[PDB]
């Protein structure tokens, strides 16, 4: 046919033909149902996962996959999570979102320990109210030297971010090194926009006159991108706009390369994406997209090295596609701003969605007393007026009175998140747990194997899909040129 | 391999974008060759060689592609025939048209193309299965051997009835599936009714009844009630906002399930549609790898669609921003939303109005401030006027249970507006511009945007034979490139894509 070879008698077994297929190592040689490695009708070249994403954002980040996995907030991308990842040459961010100082300069000590040379990265958060504790974390990694930070929540530049990306800039020959890199986690195309493009001479020029960098450095700073890498974050877990990954992801790379013409920065910005991937299919699917990386996911959080509770972690393993939900999200819920939780064997959801019901059509907790008996019987088990005694010693503490209920509502939005972390004994139906749709697309690839199980493990995860994707590459490739495979080989099982 | 053209940028891209001559590719001073006797290679692949090979050989079709049906006739004899004569699959939209009308689609449809290719929509009707039961009866009667059955939550004795019926025998013994169905699902549970045989308690029935013969019962338990799966995510229309990404990867792990299970001779086929409005989208989905790829929001701003001019002209402007979830008109009472344009048109503003009303209170007595603005602003009439006149619409059918009822009197009202709007909108009734229900998805956008700066900004110019060409070329196109990029080459920025020239 199309082919330059010849072939003298291949191995026609299926089982032999199985294990020839998955050596990504030795290219294929197909003759109509016989593999080797007298005519040849398909061929399938030797790809392996390396072939999958942009070699440079490998050889930056020190990693040995276009892979990273994403920070969860609260710990949960903890430590152990971290270090695990790190020790397979695998990136991974630490969930510093709501976590004191103290504990986050402990969680860098540890992390630097284990990964002396990485990789690893901090989630560095938008607080835009409190700026302060922005600005605690920024002078935090400047300190310690953690030179990768992934930027998420940003609805535009503020100065820590751009003071951060700044001081991280100096000369070699004359050339500018990019000593701190900035992963910057968007959905929308106007924030996308401020990450590809050089820092505002504005705030650069505040930040040479308080001393805090360099002229030279500000002089740096407008030659290059605010972000290395841009991730566009599809439909997920926890926080999300919803939006489709087939929309959104085209939509930035195209953004991408006009920015890109018109800078011309001498490394190229490299647009990766998350958000649905739990499989080899959507991950081999996004890649081929023209994403330069792929971000995970709900699925870490079911692994065991995750900061969250057995119970939770056990509960994760039998979610499917449609047990996950919208609900009010504590920090924005007067807002109207929902997150996506799972919703099965849990009622958090339920209970979180009638609390943003009961808050929006009544003016104060002085509501239905029929209503209010199941709250506080149910969801609270207290007094409203006991919950409301005990957020004000937690704590914006008065004159309003829908102000005054929605404190007392995000008493549970709040901790119900801390009661599934820590495993917190009695509240279980009211767990609350970020997850999205790409969880229940893994259980479903993954049923039937080792991993229904106490069994999954960040590292091993990150192997599949990667290892899955460069495997469906091929029957792709195969398939295309009218190759029959048998059903059974098609797709990348974990076995 | 073989051994070292042509380094023009515009002979590149030429040469790059025939798919049906190999690609030698030699990076001195890349060059590019159609003969040889080489640092990259790209074989000759078309159109045909995305999706399942099957699919095309049994729809008898050009592509592993097919348009979606819209209701109300939407998907038009037009649409149906132009796509028809393209080697293309559409299904018609019989949804909601009243069977004399069905009947004269069929035969204009068959006229213009006795050997297809056509599918024709069944819909479940929960509330009254005699639509249902007519419908099946008419397809049996005039030889209709493809359905695409959608909105189901079950299996049904009348779908099952269409797809036994057309099952027998060769001189070999072997089954033979004459009525082919292509079931559309968004949820597992209802998938594997499809993926799986009949069920005997049904089959014994229509035995009983003489629908079916013994041997047909036997053959029903045999083989799939669907040959083909389209997992149907995020869309226009009636949906629940699934993932493409997410969903149809379920759904193909559990076709394998149940592969293995009954080991059907013919395998099941899942295919997929939900999003799709670029050659991006289009080629991903393939790459997940669904045997067919469905549409689609772009085929409503289509000349051929049966939609008015006032509605196609402003889909052309509609981005993705510009959708949202509004009350079903069928499903009204029950909660039920669907996905329209917030563009150019009060209709969700207005629909989702009287959905927030109708669950607040216990009759139109008592809504007035609030009953004065929908009489003046949505009706254009007294309330009382409305429920006069919908009266006579189902005393010639009833009505009589919403005497009863103040709560289903009002719903009766409510949904006056919500089935109308769509009728507007279709017909192009003029005055109630800004209350046409258009049904479309993000993938409309998407389209637009890809689009943008090209001769299909005019809405005029859009043929849905040439948009599905676009698609289908588009996404053999840049699996080419994807293929070149991986061979660790270097291809032009301004080549990777295919755009619309
Ligand atoms: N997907 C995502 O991007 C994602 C997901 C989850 C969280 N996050 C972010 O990470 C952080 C998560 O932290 P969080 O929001 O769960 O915690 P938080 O501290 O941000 O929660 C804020 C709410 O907690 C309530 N609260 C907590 N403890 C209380 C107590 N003892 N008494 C009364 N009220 C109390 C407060 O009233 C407040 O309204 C936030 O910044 C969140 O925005 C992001
Ligand atoms: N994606 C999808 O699956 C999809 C999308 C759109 C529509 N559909 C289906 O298409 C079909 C189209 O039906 P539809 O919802 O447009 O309307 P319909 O024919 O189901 O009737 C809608 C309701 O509107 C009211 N109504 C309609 N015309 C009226 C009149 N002249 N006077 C008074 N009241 C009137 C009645 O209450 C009626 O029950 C439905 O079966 C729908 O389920 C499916
Ligand atoms: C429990 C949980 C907590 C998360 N916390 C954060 C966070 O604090 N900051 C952040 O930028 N992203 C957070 N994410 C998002 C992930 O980093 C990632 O962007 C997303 O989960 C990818 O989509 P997927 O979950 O559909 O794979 C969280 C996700 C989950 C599931
Ligand atoms: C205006 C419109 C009307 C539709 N009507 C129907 C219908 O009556 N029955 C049906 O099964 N699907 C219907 N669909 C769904 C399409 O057949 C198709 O499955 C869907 O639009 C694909 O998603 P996309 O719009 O994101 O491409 C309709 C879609 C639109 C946009």
């Amino acid at each position: 046919s199309p082919w330059p070879w010849q072939v003298d008698e291949i191995s026609f077994d299926i089982e032999s033909l199985g294990k020839k297929l998955k050596d990504l190592n030795q290219a294929c040689y197909l003759i109509n149902l016989g593999i080797a490695q007298h005519p040849v009708s398909a061929f399938a070249p030797a790809l392996g996962t390396q072939s999958l994403g942009d070699s440079n954002f490998r050889r930056v980040h020190g990693v040995k996959y276009a892979y990273y996995a994403g920070a969860m907030a609260n710990g949960i991308a903890s430590e152990e999570l971290v270090i695990a990842l790190g020790q397979a040459g695998i990136l991974c961010s630490f969930g510093a979102a709501g976590l004191i100082p103290s504990r986050v300069e402990a969680a860098i000590k540890r992390i630097q320990a284990a990964l002396p040379n990485g990789p690893y990265a901090f989630n560095l958060i938008h607080s835009p109210s409190e700026q302060a504790l922005e600005r605690g974390s920024v002078e935090l990694f400047l300190k310690h030297q953690v030179r990768t930070v992934e930027a998420s929540a940003f609805l535009g530049l503020t100065p820590q971010i751009v003071y951060y990306r700044a001081a991280g800039l100096s000369r070699d020959s004359g050339e500018i090194v990019i000593g701190n890199k900035v992963i910057a986690k968007i959905s929308r195309t106007e924030v996308a926009t401020k990450f590809m493009e050089p820092a505002p001479v504005k705030i650069l020029q505040q930040l040479v006159n308080e001393g805090l960098i360099s002229e030279d450095q500000m002089l740096m700073a407008q030659s290059v991108p605010m972000a290395d890498d841009i991730t566009a974050e599809a439909d997920s877990g926890g926080h999300t706009d919803n939006r489709p990954l087939v929309t959104l992801l085209p939509t930035i790379l195209a953004l991408k390369d006009t920015i890109q013409a018109k800078y011309q920065y001498k490394t190229p910005i490299r647009v990766g994406a998350g958000g649905g991937i739990g499989t080899p299919d959507a991950a081999l699917a996004t890649f081929n997209m023209g994403a330069a990386y792929i971000v995970t996911g709900s699925i870490n959080q079911a692994c065991v090295e995750a900061g969250a509770s057995e119970h939770t972690r056990k509960l994760l393993a039998t979610t499917e596609m449609a047990d996950v939900t919208m609900a009010p999200a504590a920090d924005m819920f007067e807002m109207g701003v929902k997150l996506q939780v799972v919703k099965r064997g849990t009622l958090f959801p339920m209970r979180a969605n009638k609390l943003y019901e009961i808050y929006t059509r009544y003016d104060s907790i002085e509501i239905p007393a029929e209503e209010r008996q199941k709250l506080e019987e149910q969801v609270f088990r207290a007094s409203l007026d006991e919950i409301w005694a005990g957020t004000v010693a937690h704590f914006k503490q008065l004159d309003n009175p829908k102000r005054k209920m929605a404190l007392i509502f995000r008493w549970y939005l709040g901790l119900s998140s801390r009661w599934s972390n820590t495993g917190e004994v009695g509240r279980e139906m009211d767990y609350q747990i970020w997850a999205g749709p790409a969880l229940g697309a893994f259980n479903a690839w993954a049923k039937g194997s080792y991993l229904d199980d106490r069994e999954r493990n960040a590292v091993d995860l990150a192997k599949h899909l990667m290892q899955g994707a460069a495997y469906q590459a091929r029957i792709n490739l195969l398939l295309s040129q009218g190759v029959s495979i048998p059903v059974s080989l098609q797709r990348w099982k974990p076995l």
